[PDB]
């Protein structure tokens, strides 16, 4: 069912580089929905937890500039969004993914989705970044042809 | 070359409005379009075009479906055209498909899978969906001159 | 239904590959397709469709250049579609047409300008082009669903 | 420098478009600042359409911009609340000039894709800013690109 | 006739900041067929000798990186590429010409075409730029189908 | 963060109008152009190019299309630049290139295949190609700042 959810973040460096809103449309684009995003920056204290799994390189990283988070929604959104990303190395990611058109590097590798092979990971990781207020429940009409949800 | 496919934006593809995104990705490729109607199916159209399925649970959905709103039905040419289209579409279920394919890059569906393109391993079927769809009169016979560049022996 | 005008792709852009570009214009626009034919033009349908040219001195060479080759011609249907489209389109000649319009972007010359649309300023010429090119079992009657949120009063 | 306001209204969320209008934004050479998804309530919608209390398109104006989630933005650069109402293009799409933002996307009035606080107004840049965004959702930062978008940073 | 050609160029702040395919693709797109193309850096000298006319924000800012000098060749190809750029402060251009899409200043207006009302000054920035030898006489097959007499 | 490779959009890419597209490809990666020149190969510096090839039947028609046109040479530079250029171009036969790389998108043959970048595979190539179509004064060395936002190395 079509409710799952995941968690997608640009990073500093897509910031930078100003791919946000690339990276937002290939995800409208597919037809998954956006239900949360926020631009904000990342403090020491919340990396610490992210990235709770090279480690002070990672964090300082992923706290060097603002970033911009994400909550996407629809049928296997935690796989599609994986796929979408291309590996997590942007050097072997396949041409039409996202980090193997924008990505030339491991560490500065454009985004962050929801592992969907380590199961919960998207639930874990919404409710790290996002509250259940900063979270819009809502119908896209569009999903109708996105899916059988259809009339 | 003058290999001929069958191609159809089906009625979620039109109703999301990628009719031309889809037509950009093949006269990119190099691939000629040779006819393109606008179009309802009719319940008859649609019975012959999934007859392979006449037997099956799945075809009473695929027939609605594909008869729920107007599709763009499209023949385009081109060195082995047929195999070209299934690889820019991607797989036929778009969750399988790869990122850089039609179906990877818009679909995330099995049944509102945005497209159709005859199935280069099944022999024929390109002319046959050709002559379902579309008359004779209705196909274009030109010279593209951009092709002496896209084809080494049209040079 | 809604206010409808006849769109063409002219021989220059579909020798270029543009097809695609400009459907995706009048798509994203929020226009909804309502008929759609690749089809070639006869000097008989030229005559027809540029009959109040006929005195004037470029009309031998308009005739020839818009059966050329093929053509991809279209029918849009919206709110005031008619003058939506001649502002995508922009000036005439297209060497004066604005960045952004469709022959502003795509083109340099005004014989070869890209594309045809129904004149707004010219009281159902509309009207007349859609049924000159088209029957009316080839226009399409649907409800796109997006439309709701193109237009306030269709929702 | 200059911050301004702008908004994705509800037809150009539901329709898909979030993501072009950033874009647009982003190439243009300006710095978002602020960014938040969000569903408008009809107290905070009747507050920033308050120009028209006294109009009759106002109770289906308030209708819209609540009608769907939006995506708030808050966007700083050089002239940003004049340069984001010239992409947006005019404030009836049926009239915007191709090219921009309604004339490409849009052809209605009420369903006119995005805001962007009036440049005239004096001061609805920051009253629109203050309306929708507390200032810890406020991002201070450098982008080492706008060193080449300006001659004032190079 | 068809062989106008006038010089255009990526400015620093073009190159720097990746739009130096977005722009060719606009010309390009528009019809005009390439005939000079070279990445270079310009040296104060021929800066210069390029802005005799005028000044020393200009000069620190065209050698402050490497340039995409380029010539084109097409119907009234100088005032096309001028009508494609937009004003100079690109702030006051329309959005759909290159400076309305991508700029957000006049220094930094991200390229440069020859001024079709000062005349000869496009056959002179061209002589300037390129020697006669890196300038390619090609026949373009797309042309036949640009301009009408061409056919 | 040094390696280079030689990179062309070959005859039938400048004819199609790609120059740009292929140009913005690269750019998009992240990868840094450092030479780039609009030129016309002779027989001899093809001759020079394809020395590895004067064997083959295939070597007189492919110096005749590298010679049919010009080309737009370039030289780019970043981390591992040669195979990452391999990667965005595909296959070398165009036909079987996957999606959304630049011959997967953009062209259908062997001979006509967009572009030629150096192979990773082949110590010395990147640089005998560089060497070759380029003199040093034309390669220019620039400190790209978006480059620390590429890579961590360089932030
Ligand atoms: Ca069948
Ligand atoms: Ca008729
Ligand atoms: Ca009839
Ligand atoms: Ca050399
Ligand atoms: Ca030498």
């Amino acid at each position: 069912d079509h409710d799952e959810r995941t968690f997608v973040m640009v990073k500093p460096d897509g910031v930078q580089r100003g791919l946000i809103g690339d990276i937002v449309t290939r995800l409208e684009t597919k037809g998954l929905k956006m239900v949360g995003g926020k631009f904000m920056r990342i403090d020491e204290e919340l990396a610490h937890e992210h990235y709770a799994e090279f480690f002070d390189g990672l964090v300082s990283f992923i706290t060097s500039g603002p970033v911009f988070a994400m909550v996407w929604e629809g049928a296997d959104a935690t796989r599609q969004v994986r796929q979408l990303m291309g590996a997590t190395d942007a050097q072997d990611a396949a041409p039409g993914t996202i980090r193997g058109d924008y990505g030339n590097d491991l560490g500065h590798n454009l985004i962050h989705g929801s592992d969907h092979e380590d199961e919960g990971a998207n639930e874990r990781e919404i409710a790290l970044f996002f509250d259940d207020d900063e979270l819009v429940d809502w119908d896209r009409d569009a999903s109708a042809w996105v899916y059988e949800d259809l009339a």
